């Protein structure tokens, strides 16, 4: 059996994601749940699209998915893979990039940031 | 007056895509049509998936989107920035993520490579 | 009250190094050990030399240093911070870009890697 | 014959670099004279040290350098290759980090940029 994207999951920085049933093509939606970014009120969601690679139909495959921002200008891309560890338990290790709306062109060199996140199944 | 994400596009690699229309909740969909990576043959096509932040409807969006590789257990994610150059030309400034498939959690530390992409509208 | 970076740390992945002492400009050098990458044998040993910024004298200074290989062709440069965490511990926060060596200029692109390290105080 | 770091170097930015002369060890030393980061006044300078990869004795080595800045708390990391291209030009290809200086150990996430520099010959 394989690493499944589909569920509720939880990150180190205390964000949260919900993924939806993941399609036949390997496509799939859902929300992402933050509280650290740069403003909000409190919590703040956002919708989720993204894909699963299907070759060699793996047992612990790569992803990619986007976040579209609704309070802010920005994107962010994650990228990982679904992996079983911790005695069987799931696990998503992720690289992202986080590009800001710049105004001009020339200041293009400065709008884009980048860092981990490991995501861990929510109680549940 | 209005970077659209819409069309043919080619880059500094030799690589094509093309984007479909974009929906209200700035929905896109697309292909990918390359032979470079690692894959011989000829040309290769992978279909795409992404968004458009439509915060504050800027005229420069920033943007988002995944490359689900049909040849490949790999997954490559893209941002940036559509911007109307000094010229007036459209352009995009992107960087990328692209993920490798491993077998070992132990060895995801070096699963993942960076770069850049520069895109010039084709359907002149 | 004041991070230091002179001393013996260790990893997230089992490789350790030790820093020199640092001089007035803010230069340092040290050793890096580890057997990761792709080296089996035991344990190899490779030079550094960094600085660490010293504009306005902070407590939790940034630095950056780079990894001359000695049993290989690539280059490794790190960058982070140094902290004071919550508890007084000293912690080394650092990202990661791996050259690899190319032939040809034409394969430039795929030639960089990108990651993260979390160093400790081993010296205890 | 190889690809020399030792010189004076532009880039696309219009910032520009003098490096040393690089010791048997693989060790050199510089300066980096800038324009566009944050503020300065006009022209600034700051101290660049770092090394290349001298394994194989290769005719296009990867190299490493750290650049102290002066005029601000952060440091940026530069990785890349030596390479000879347009005719036979010397050329270049990196790739960097900076890091930004952040008061709390909690907004670590999100004091890292990263982007890319190509180097050409300065006129002489």
């Amino acid at each position: 059996r394989k690493c499944s994207l589909t569920g509720k999951w939880t990150n180190d920085l205390g964000s949260n994601m919900t993924i939806g049933a993941v399609n036949s093509r390997g496509e799939f939606t859902g929300t992402y749940i933050t509280a650290v970014t740069a403003t909000s009120n409190e919590i703040k969601e956002s919708p989720l699209h993204g894909t699963e690679n299907t070759i060699n139909k793996r047992t612990q495959p790569t992803f990619g998915f986007t976040v579209n921002w609704k309070f802010s200008e920005s994107t962010t891309v994650f990228t990982g893979q679904c992996f079983i560890d911790r005695n069987g338990k799931e696990v998503l290790k992720t690289m992202w990039l986080l590009r800001s709306s710049v105004n001009d062109i020339g200041d293009d060199w400065k709008a884009t940031r980048v860092g981990i996140n490991i995501f861990t199944r929510l109680r549940t």
